[PDB]
């Protein structure tokens, strides 16, 4: 319910853009920039939580095209003298589709954790092994635009 009214209002009423460009990947536990790339719409909420609505793509294991959409939302702590000092956990609630299962929309739910200073943030999730390549931190940088 609150669930569905903070996706619209992102939806809604955007307060800024922002690009997303991947930058590692690695192993849980250690068992070039990833391809690929996002945009998105966000907002700082009167909690100063993150709400963000994004659209990105990938290249699958076969080299095809890999989408994935979807709502993040993170609890956010300022805990520096400069208030530009952001860290976050949430989640992300989206949908990704497949060359090889005709791309019907599946959906997914993953863990969302970020540190960042000002419009520039690292932000990442780790991708359960229940998942086809699964098990490995995924890592990207977001940069946030507009005033
Ligand atoms: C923030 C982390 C930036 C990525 C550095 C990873 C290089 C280590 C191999
Ligand atoms: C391969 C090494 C991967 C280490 C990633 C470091 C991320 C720190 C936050
Ligand atoms: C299902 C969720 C899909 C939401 C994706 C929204 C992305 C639209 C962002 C457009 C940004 C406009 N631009 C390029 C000038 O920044
Ligand atoms: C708020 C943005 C959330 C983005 C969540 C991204 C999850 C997908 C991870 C990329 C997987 C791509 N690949 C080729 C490694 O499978
Ligand atoms: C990307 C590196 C890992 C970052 C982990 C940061 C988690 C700190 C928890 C932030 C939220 C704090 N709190 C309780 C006020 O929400």
């Amino acid at each position: 319910t609150t669930f569905r009214e903070n996706i619209a209002q992102t939806w809604q009423q955007p307060e800024h853009y922002d690009l997303y460009i991947p930058a590692i990947t690695w192993h849980a536990r250690f068992a070039e920039r990833p391809w690929g790339g996002g945009f998105g719409l966000s907002r700082w909420d009167e909690k100063g939580n993150w709400h963000g609505l994004y659209a990105m793509a990938f290249k699958d294991s076969w080299n095809k095209w890999e989408p994935i959409a979807g709502y993040g939302w993170e609890s956010t702590w300022r805990p520096l003298a400069d208030e530009n000092f952001h860290l976050g956990l949430g989640f992300t609630a989206g949908v990704t589709a497949r060359d090889n299962w005709n791309y019907i929309p599946l959906p997914v739910l993953l863990p969302l954790a970020s540190v960042g200073y000002g419009p520039v943030t690292f932000q990442m999730t780790y991708i359960p092994g229940t998942y086809n390549n699964g098990n490995v931190y995924f890592a990207w940088m977001r940069f946030q635009f507009l005033e």
